[PDB]
């Protein structure tokens, strides 16, 4: 569940006590509110009209009373509430805050409309300023643009030299870079609503523009549809919820658009619907948008943003992540608070399937698409809630028998996993183990041979890669994060991601032997995660 | 009940019981005007950042005398007692009560199928002539009169939702689906023995609109209703009445792409191009487009029109969508088949009404459809042929004046040479008591103002009592008649006046115990087919 520590940041005056509560000076009432954004926001929602964890509007809480939310806050519950008070998190004090605080009026974020981001619309270098071909002579296909979390910078580095080419400042941590279908623009969303887009043409390339579109998001993406290259960028946000589009070359908004709605199964008015995974179709001129907490999944056709056409599609609630099959006509989504995949057919814009994965809570990130031996194409995604690993057909001309089903399921590492990789040119199936409270395995990678599996119910054996360790890193508890290629798929690349004032690096392996290659470490590496090679991302190779 | 509000410095707290208490109050009395949100939308907006710098006092004046723009007198009138004015002016300081929402479940809990569709006749058992039949909204009595269309006379009167705002028919002429403005739907079959309520439902607090499916080949396939409060459409089965699909029209206004909490529903029609409904959205200035062909894979496309779409209609091809943006002035044009916003043009009056308004041969400028208005005397013409006068089209080509401002209705039939203008709401009893009539075939549109005939309907019905307010033409089947109402008072006398089209003289008057409040009429043909 996300931390929403940017809103936390805001601050708002007290309101006064109804009848039968105690009031909180402006300052208590702020410290409560901080607390709020950034620890329990994520599961009970901005609006306190929950999420994971149950609404706590004052006309629930009020009836519970101080005593019962005093006490709920401080010991936790099995059911999924943390213990707050008994783990130390939060001390005595804060506990009464909080117990105080909900039985006050919630503090209502502000929007953050067309006005509001055209105001923060910043255009650095004028497209009449810029280069007209690249001018620096850098390997633009190879290059990785990492991000430094806690920096709130990002690192462009060489993917055949290693060496960190510049470190850029964005102001606050950045979730992800995307880039566009030519290659030339680099685009970066700060957990802030903050959008940078850097032109990597320019000498030494920098931020050309920039834009805030929110107040929390976490997701970018630009249109990729042949024939509208470099046209827009979309992004999403959690807080307001909505979506806007703007213009590739200026970030000049366009079309801002508001996610709440009905949730699909019990069509009931959601009034804070996050913004999750953003795509972009590759047989239409179309964003696919995933809808959080309403369990939509949004066609969007951006060739005409005045008569605006949209596909709404009614999948599963909680839906996350998600990526393309090796065809890029369908798009695999998680429901992960539901256990569910669900398939979309993007040419054709309709819901195709919704599978139970028999795991706890998958999270693919775009996923690992690979030709399995025995089941032909498939899409693979590795879990968070335990150590399984599953496959779903992909191919339903060629293997109508097997497209859409799970055809086998098994355990890698261990529980904790974010990310699964493979690419076209390795034969090997990288699956991380970032969250597992066990060092020796948060700081591993577990390896499988796609060409030896078989799909004969048996489970395939996986090789151990000691990542953290080859990096030369035992303080604190790295945890290795997401594999990523290099342009020609001869080396993957994981973060080894260690504290803010730890030691952190990224090891960079060579897929054909499986054996080390380079640490890259250096003292502006603070706190790498996400990492994106340019020419795997603008061409989604995945 | 709501969660009671604390107060700011300054601002006095209210208990838990008298928030509820002012909140009742305003939820059924100010809301209509002020805005469920207090927005504002027929009044001005009551948001605390507002009505503090205000102050109590002022406030407290304004609730118990009122003004002449448009608040009412609650003090004074004895609507609101002392303690329920200076509670509601301190209300009115407190953040607003979040409104009640009404979802599928809701929904749910109010449908009732009373009569299975395979418990139904498979043909029609009465003897009625059901084409000419018209339905009858008899307002205050929360009811509708289904009278014969060339007999005239009452076949049954049926109980329905309070205040029906309009009836409309499915595309085979079979059910009959009345909305009142408290949300109720009820759906009637027209061909058992006696006809009756089939279905029911609630999709709504507030609600003012209802249509079915008229593409070919969808046939009673759907029926939708659109609300004003909460600001939501559903998707009915157009048999059972089923909730199917829900969707909310809350987003960003068209214009300055800000969010807005309260975006009404009005008018709703459908399209007969494409398997698709047209929904207006008021207070961001959007018209969708529904595709019913897929409930599950929605395809919707939304229209950047202009703010406050209120009513339309289509033209003589059923091609073209002409609506009302109201209190901006302007006719904004969609085309249905491409789906596509084709042109926005000012009226030159103030609050063009069109109601579906009328389309006519003018015998110079070509097809044109007309609108009168609220707010002047003045009848405005736009052209609707692309093909044929291309110059013409989608251009305000004359506009001339009726008989005073106040006016609500404009009608015609394509067998009619004229076109009939009320003016219901003015002020002067002779005028909204009257109706104006031009002769299509003398208009030469030379600039100079086109004579109309008046008739004294109100007179004809022998109704002095009161300020009868005529209102609304309609013809019949045929269209050689039409018919007007003669909406008075509760407990006053109305009447229905029917007028011979070829002569425009008095044919019949209507005058029963039973015809209480008579407003809104509908014959079955023509709101089928959409002959207008
Ligand atoms: C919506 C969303 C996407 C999809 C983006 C897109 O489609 O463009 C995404 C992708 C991602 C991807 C994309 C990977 C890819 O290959 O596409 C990465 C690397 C990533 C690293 C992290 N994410 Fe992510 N992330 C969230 C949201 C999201 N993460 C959260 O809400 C959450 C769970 C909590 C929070 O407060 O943000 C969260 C925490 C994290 C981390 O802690 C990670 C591991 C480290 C970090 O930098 O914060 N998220
Ligand atoms: C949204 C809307 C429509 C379009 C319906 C559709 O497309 O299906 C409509 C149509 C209509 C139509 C449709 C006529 C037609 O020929 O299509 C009629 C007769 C009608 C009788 C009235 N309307 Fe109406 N009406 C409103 C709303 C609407 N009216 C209001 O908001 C308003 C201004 C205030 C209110 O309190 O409702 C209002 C007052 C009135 C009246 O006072 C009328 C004259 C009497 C009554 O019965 O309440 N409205
Ligand atoms: C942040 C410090 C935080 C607060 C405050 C908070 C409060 C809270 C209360 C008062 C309850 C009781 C509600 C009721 O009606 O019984 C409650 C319940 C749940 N919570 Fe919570 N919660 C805070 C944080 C978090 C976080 C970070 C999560 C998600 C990982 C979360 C989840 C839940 C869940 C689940 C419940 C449901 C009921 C149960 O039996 O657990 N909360 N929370
Ligand atoms: C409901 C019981 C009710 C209250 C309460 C109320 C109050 C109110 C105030 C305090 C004003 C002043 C606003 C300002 O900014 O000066 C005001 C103004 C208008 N109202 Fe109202 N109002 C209530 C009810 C109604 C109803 C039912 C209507 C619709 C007939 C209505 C309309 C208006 C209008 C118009 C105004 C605008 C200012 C003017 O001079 O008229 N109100 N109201």
């Amino acid at each position: 569940e996300p931390s929403l520590d940017n809103l936390a940041q805001q601050d708002v005056a007290a309101p006064g006590a109804p009848e039968g509560v105690t009031a909180l000076s402006d300052a208590q009432y702020n410290e409560a509110n901080k607390i709020y954004f950034e620890r329990c926001a994520g599961c009970h929602g901005v609006l306190r009209k929950g999420a994971t964890g149950k609404a706590l509007t004052p006309d629930l809480t009020r009836d519970l009373g101080f005593d019962y939310l005093q006490s709920f806050i401080t010991y936790a519950s099995p059911a999924g509430m943390p213990n707050w008070g008994t783990s130390g998190e939060l001390s005595a004090e804060q506990v009464d805050l909080m117990a105080n605080y909900l039985l006050l009026d919630p503090a209502a974020p502000p929007e953050f409309g067309m006005k509001e981001m055209r105001e923060s619309w910043k255009v650095h270098v004028a497209p009449e300023d810029r280069p007209t071909q690249q001018m620096n002579d850098w390997d633009l296909e190879n290059l990785f643009s990492v991000t430094l979390r806690d920096a709130g910078q990002i690192a462009l580095i060489d993917g055949s030299t290693y060496e960190i080419k510049t470190v850029l400042d964005t102001g606050y941590a950045v979730h992800i870079s995307r880039l566009s279908a030519s290659g030339r623009y680099l685009f970066v969303i700060g957990r802030d609503g903050k959008v940078n887009m850097i032109d990597l043409w320019m000498k030494e390339p920098t931020t050309v523009a920039e834009i805030k579109i929110g107040s929390e998001a976490r997701s970018i993406e630009t249109s990729k549809m042949e024939g509208w290259e470099d046209k827009y960028a979309i992004a999403g946000a959690y807080w307001p919820p909505q979506y806007v589009i703007m213009d590739g070359e200026t970030l000049e908004p366009k079309k801002i658009q508001s996610t709440r709605g009905m949730t699909y199964d019990e069509q009931e008015y959601h009034p804070e619907p996050r913004v999750a995974a953003i795509l972009a179709s590759h047989y239409r001129p179309e964003f696919i948008v995933n809808v959080k907490e309403t369990g939509k999944i949004l066609l969007v056709d951006y060739t005409d943003l005045n008569n605006l056409k949209t596909t709404e599609i009614s999948a599963e609630r909680f839906l996350h992540d998600g990526g393309l099959d090796g065809s890029h006509r369908y798009f695999i989504t998680a429901a992960n608070a539901r256990n569910k995949l669900v398939v979309i057919d993007t040419k054709e814009g309709k819901l195709v399937a919704i599978e139970d994965t028999g795991g706890q809570t998958p999270h693919p990130g775009r996923g690992a698409n690979f030709v399995h031996p025995t089941f032909g194409p498939v899409w693979a995604t590795s879990h968070m809630g335990d150590d399984s690993v599953a496959l779903i057909g992909t191919d339903p001309e060629g293997h109508p028998d097997n497209a859409w089903k799970i055809l086998d399921s098994f355990p890698a590492l261990g529980g904790g996993s974010l990310f699964i990789k493979t690419h076209p040119n390795s034969q090997y199936l990288y699956v991380d183990a970032t969250l597992n409270p066990e060092a020796e395995i948060s700081g591993s990678v577990a390896v499988f041979d796609i060409k030896a599996m078989t799909g004969d119910g048996s489970d395939p054996e996986f090789k151990t890669l000691p990542i953290a360790e080859w990096a030369g890193i035992t303080e604190g508890q790295p945890r290795v994060v997401q594999g990523e290629f290099n342009k020609d798929g001869t080396e993957v690349w994981f973060s080894v991601w260690n504290g803010k004032d730890q030691e952190s690096a990224l090891v960079v392996v060579d897929d054909k032997t499986l054996e080390l290659k380079h640490v890259i470490k250096d003292e502006r590496l603070v706190t790498p995660t996400g990492k994106f090679n340019v020419y795997n991302t603008m061409t989604d190779t995945y």
